[PDB]
């Protein structure tokens, strides 16, 4: 997260870190047994870390739970990043409390201008790279589909939304991938891609979660 601020500890209690030795992607806890992330974060083995603030230090509220199922959208395309969505089923249920809590799927797609909260442990620099120990947060608005397409001609499918700022300076970045865009208590976006990070007229591009809620319920029901 570039241009954000350090979240208060455990104030984003649905945020998870995906770890395969080290942190590599984010995700969001949507029920006690299932995490939503990005298919481009897929690995064949993943440990989900819940209840994290400092990902480098044990603080007493962490839950480390292995992914028993790692399910990507069958028509994910690694080049266009269309259908950039993944579901993880935990090998045991997360224990829910004030520091580890679920976020709701969206009831409807978010309107342009809706204020969201994006979070993660990704790169905090618009040029070069620095990775934080403490979870970062960024308030940012959904941008219109027309603005998104103007910023990324030929690259925006119906399964993608832009969120952030055309001016530059505030965006998600590598390492935030798979993490949450939450607006009015609903997971509307998954950190997916962008041109660089926090560059002028290159806002972040996010998986449009409202298009996938039926796929999510069918996948849960089959697993
Ligand atoms: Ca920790």
């Amino acid at each position: 997260i570039v241009g954000g601020y350090t979240c208060a500890a455990n104030s984003i209690p649905y945020q998870v870190s995906l770890n395969s030795g080290s942190h590599f992607c984010g995700g969001s806890l949507i029920n006690s047994q299932w995490v939503v992330s990005a298919a481009h974060c897929y690995k064949s083995r993943i440990q989900v870390r819940l209840g994290e603030h400092n990902i480098d230090v044990l603080e007493g509220n962490e839950q480390f739970i292995n992914a028993a199922k790692i399910i990507t959208h069958p028509n994910f395309n690694g080049n266009t990043l269309d259908n950039d969505i993944m579901l993880i089923k935990l090998s045991s249920p997360a224990t829910l409390n004030s520091r580890v809590a679920t976020v709701s799927l969206p009831r409807s797609c978010a309107a342009a201008g809706t204020e969201c909260l994006i979070s993660g442990w990704g790169n905090t620099k618009s040029s070069g790279s620095s990775y934080p120990s403490l979870l970062q947060c960024l308030k940012a608005p959904v941008l219109s589909d027309s603005s998104c397409k103007s910023s990324y001609p030929g690259q925006i499918t119906g399964n993608m939304i832009c969120v952030g700022f055309l001016e530059g300076g505030k965006d998600s970045c590598q390492g935030d991938s798979g993490g949450p865009v939450v607006c009015n208590g609903q997971l509307q976006g998954i950190v997916s891609w962008g041109y660089g990070c926090a560059q002028k007229n290159k806002p972040g591009v996010y998986t449009k979660v409202c298009n996938y809620v039926n796929w999510i319920q069918q996948t849960i029901a089959a697993n």
